[PDB]
């Protein structure tokens, strides 16, 4: 069939190019969980432990993070408890499940079985001021090392607050007309996607 449909064709394509672009965030972050965590002395430094003098004297998990093509943040957990937590490249005291209020009594069991299938996982997540993704991997030994206990093992976690600086190529990068937040409102039968588990929606504004 051939008619004036190719415009709505249009609308169809736009919103799937917003979706891409949260897909792909997820697909990057684990590809960095595993290059900085396929490493002897991470494992051996935060394994069970927490070593926080190495990794600054060395840089090799400090303040760079946030200025050596890696993520906004980064924190450490096992058997229900967290001793470091890097916030935008800052060493400081909190919680992941504080900064977006949720519960980290369910993230530690789907993080520990991200080691036995060697694949990260990832999820949704409302950090305080705008929407984030939170994606889990376990620190596993390189150098064809010795197993460990999978149950015990520590699991480091990366975060990533969205903001209107990356909204920008969130969309445009991607193909998208002008891209934008909907932060408290209904769009007027305007294009828009709600994303999955958290309150925000994208929004952008392309001619039919």
């Amino acid at each position: 069939g051939s008619a004036r449909h190719q415009d709505d064709i249009a609308i169809e394509q736009s919103h799937f190019y917003v979706e891409k672009a949260l897909q792909n965030r997820r697909e990057n972050s684990e590809q960095f969980s595993t290059t900085y965590s396929f490493w002897t002395d991470a494992y051996v430094y935060l394994g069970n432990r927490v070593d926080a003098d190495w990794a600054f004297t060395k840089n090799n998990l400090g303040s760079v993070l946030y200025t050596t093509n890696g993520y906004d943040g980064v924190f450490v957990i096992d058997d229900r408890g967290t001793r470091y937590a890097m916030l935008e490249g800052e060493l400081s005291e909190r919680s992941l499940a504080d900064s977006l209020n949720a519960d980290t009594g369910d993230i530690l069991r789907s993080a520990r079985r991200a080691a036995v299938d060697e694949a990260a996982i990832s999820r949704y997540v409302d950090f305080d001021g705008a929407p984030a993704i939170l994606v889990a991997s376990a620190i596993k030994p390189t150098s064809d090392h010795a197993p460990i206990d999978l149950a015990k093992a520590s699991v480091m976690v990366f975060v990533d607050r969205l903001t209107p600086a990356k909204l920008a190529k969130l969309g445009g990068d991607y193909g998208i007309a002008n891209l934008h937040l909907l932060a408290g409102g209904a769009a007027g039968d305007k294009e828009s996607l709600a994303l999955e588990g958290t309150p925000h929606r994208l929004a952008w504004v392309s001619s039919r």
